[PDB]
């Protein structure tokens, strides 16, 4: 084969390693997965900053050559567990996410699984999305960052799925805990609705109409951002507002949170990486 081989993890779609080029020397990421060929390779000429380069695609069956970055998002939460991520590395990464967003949701583009082992990090302060769902698109699964729409079965669900992530991540990196780590789908949306409200349709109309809806779900009052996050300031609690709304069409796009005055004083901190 062309290159020599470390697992790092696993994706929602495959497996990946860390690879070295025998014959260049480069160091990648390489994963391997189990028409749509097409559509995925234009990515390797759709370029941002905020997301993960791919190289290259070979299919015998399905491998994905890209870039290496050197931690993920997940081990350098859990590394800053005790003393917490300095809110304005939290801002310079919750913004960076959301250029990335904007971008891809921009090209009709959704990730559809973020969650923090997915979002990789580098020692100049960057921070990218990787892992995106496009291979249905063209062990256990982690249920903590689904919109409601997904668990409520909505078939055409929409780029603010990934927005409604996002606002998760962006809790857990203030709080140092997952805001909504259910075990179970229906687990899942009610923990989301003990803390936000079983929603209706006053909040969110149509919901009552939802595949998986019942007139039977529990009626949880909704709490207060204070409870929720508290350690954030106004500005970061209305912005996660508007980006945990249950209407996804009241949801915050990617580019409208980024003119939120949450960022008036965004910089780019330099993380502290053990590697
Ligand atoms: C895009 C492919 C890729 C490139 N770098 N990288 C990294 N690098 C960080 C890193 C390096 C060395 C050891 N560790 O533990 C982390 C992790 C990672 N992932 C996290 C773990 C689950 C699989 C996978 C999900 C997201 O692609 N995927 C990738
Ligand atoms: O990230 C993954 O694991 C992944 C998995 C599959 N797949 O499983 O078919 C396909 C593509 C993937 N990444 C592409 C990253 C990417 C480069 N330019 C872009 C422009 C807009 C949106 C995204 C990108």
């Amino acid at each position: 084969n062309f290159q020599k081989v470390e697992k790092i993890g696993e994706g929602t779609y495959g497996v990946v390693y860390k690879a070295r080029n025998k014959l260049t020397g480069e160091v990648v990421a390489l994963k391997k997965i189990r028409t749509a060929i097409r559509e995925i390779s234009l990515l390797k000429e759709l370029n941002h900053p905020n997301i993960v380069k791919l190289l290259d695609v070979i299919h015998t069956k399905l491998y994905l050559v890209f870039e290496f970055l050197h931690q993920d998002l997940k081990k350098f939460m859990d590394a800053s567990a005790l003393t917490g991520i300095p809110l304005p590395l939290i801002k310079s990464y919750l913004f960076q996410l959301l250029q990335g967003l904007a971008f891809c949701h921009s090209h009709r583009v959704l990730h559809r699984d973020l969650k923090p082992q997915n979002l990789l990090i580098n020692t100049e302060g960057a921070i990218k999305l990787a892992d995106f769902g496009l291979a249905r698109a063209f062990e256990v699964v982690t249920l903590w960052y689904r919109a409601p729409e997904i668990l409520l079965g909505c078939k055409y669900y929409s780029t603010a799925v990934d927005i409604w992530s996002l606002g998760c991540i962006f809790a857990e990196m203030v709080t140092r805990r997952a805001l909504f780590p259910g075990d179970s789908e229906i687990d899942q949306l009610f923990r989301i609705f003990r803390t936000l409200g079983t929603p209706d349709e006053v909040v969110w109309p149509g919901v009552t109409s939802m595949p998986d809806y019942k007139p039977s779900f529990p009626k949880w009052a909704r709490q207060d951002f204070s409870k929720v996050v508290p350690p954030l300031d106004e500005d970061g609690r209305s912005l996660l507002s508007q980006m945990l709304h249950y209407d996804p069409n009241k949801r915050i796009s990617a580019k409208a949170a980024l003119a939120h005055p949450f960022f008036q004083d965004v910089t780019k901190p330099v993380p502290h990486l053990r590697l």
